[PDB]
């Protein structure tokens, strides 16, 4: 695929000095949507959530959640992104996305900070997620699929994969709190951040629209199911689900993974559904 | 490059350049005062949205031929005369947060510019003239040399982050004072009022880098500093009241170089370096 170098949003923009006219009008949308979506940690009330914090085996799967959020991902994409993509519309999205992951790091580090009170619990919590049969099958799977070996094609479908396949499944464990009501500047701050994580999604499967060469449908589904195993392998898994069902949690999966192949403009191939009319 | 090549061999061991190998999260805080930084930015957000020009073109309509000549040039050479690579190469997290936000910003000021030269140069033929004669003139090939000799590969850090510090605290504020100047005339205040929004944002800016350079153990020496910012000087005199001369327009431009040799020396002493120039604020209006 990497011969196809002729690529249009691949190809330097000579013949344009300055923004205006748009010439991608519909990527141009989505930054302007994400500028206008901005929030900061400031708006995260937390005093009213620590002593609402304060049953012992929610506490423990909320630490391991938050710990993932925090740890899980190792060694940038979204300026890599920034870097090869060459259309002005397209640059700017993926400038303001690098600050918006930003927003959600520090969101989650002062959520850490408020739940876990004790340096000492809090890096030996960082240490045992950091060996996680989870976080060791993602880096697997990036290290596969985020190559500099790969073509751009498969490089944008992994995107849309960490965006939109990798943590959905943690983003549905604190909803689940929401739907009990509890816990709020968590629950808040995470219908924010996967509000984020859901325009991210979609902007890579517009980005993968406007190529020329796009994937055999074959190859497009390796890589949605590959990210389906390695979420699989966490929130009802590595870490065990405490008034949740495991198998439900699956379906919900692989229903948001469906959406992402029809998104992507292919097959359905686990044609669950969504269990949770909560989402 | 004697003094460069002391200065790289030294900085093999610099904190803020140094992998934080025993953090894993953001709090606590460990550089506080970058943090406020960061956190005054992502407070003073603002977006191309909310600059109207329709009040402008009723002005600019007005306006005699020099002063029109004079905004499509500057406007021309804010549009088209590195964050990245500071957020690459400072290693402390409270630092990348605020250089990642401001490629952002940054991007904002450039739209905010796009959209002025939009309204303002609504023939696309003009504009592709005005584009083509900017890339040419003597001012931005200044430019170039300067950026050429003080920000590459080969730099020590600490030149790199004095230039820095030039490229946001000197270049452009003879542009940015000029349309200051039409504020005080009352008019165009779509223009006006995104300058004083851009312009604070690149004060902000410009004090980081002068807070990171505080940072580093090894300084440069007080020489090395001047010869940075008086180069950048001449780069900043050779557009405002020069390349694009202003006396004809009710300007000054005498007092424009008093003005950027201040700006210069508010710089310096910024960067803990004796004043070299002593030239006051010539402008009543530039401060208040
Ligand atoms: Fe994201
Ligand atoms: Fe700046």
């Amino acid at each position: 695929k990497s011969k196809e170098a002729n690529e249009k949003i691949l190809s330097k923009e000579t013949d344009r000095f300055t923004l205006y006219p748009i010439l991608y009008p519909d990527v141009w949308d989505f930054y302007k949507k994400a500028e206008a979506s901005f929030w900061t940690a400031e708006e995260i009330d937390l005093s009213s959530d620590l002593k609402d914090f304060e049953n012992d085996n929610e506490k423990h799967f909320i630490k391991h959640v938050l710990a993932f959020f925090a740890a899980s991902d190792g060694i940038n994409l979204a300026s890599k992104f920034l870097r090869q993509v060459k259309i002005t519309e397209a640059k700017k999205f993926y400038a303001f996305q690098i600050a918006v992951e930003n927003i959600h790091s520090e969101t989650y580090s002062l959520l850490i900070d408020n739940y876990i009170k004790d340096e000492k619990e809090r890096m030996n919590l960082f240490h045992a997620i950091e060996n996680i049969p989870a976080v060791k099958n993602k880096a697997l799977w990036a290290a596969k699929w985020i190559n500099d070996t790969n073509s751009f094609a498969e490089r944008i479908v992994a995107n849309a994969c960490v965006e939109g396949i990798l943590f959905s499944g943690s983003f549905c464990a604190i909803f689940w709190f929401k739907k009990q009501n509890k816990l709020h500047g968590l629950t808040f701050s995470n219908e924010l951040i996967s509000r984020d994580e859901g325009l991210h999604t979609d902007f890579n499967c517009l980005i993968y629209s406007l190529l020329e060469n796009k994937l055999p449908e074959e190859v497009v589904q390796n890589i949605v199911k590959e990210a389906v195993e390695v979420e699989r392998s966490f929130i009802c898994e590595s870490l065990p689900c405490i008034g949740m069902n495991s198998r439900l949690m699956s379906q919900y999966i692989e229903f948001v993974a469906d959406r992402l192949l029809e998104c992507l403009g292919s097959p359905k191939i686990f044609h669950a559904k969504n269990p949770f009319n909560w989402m």
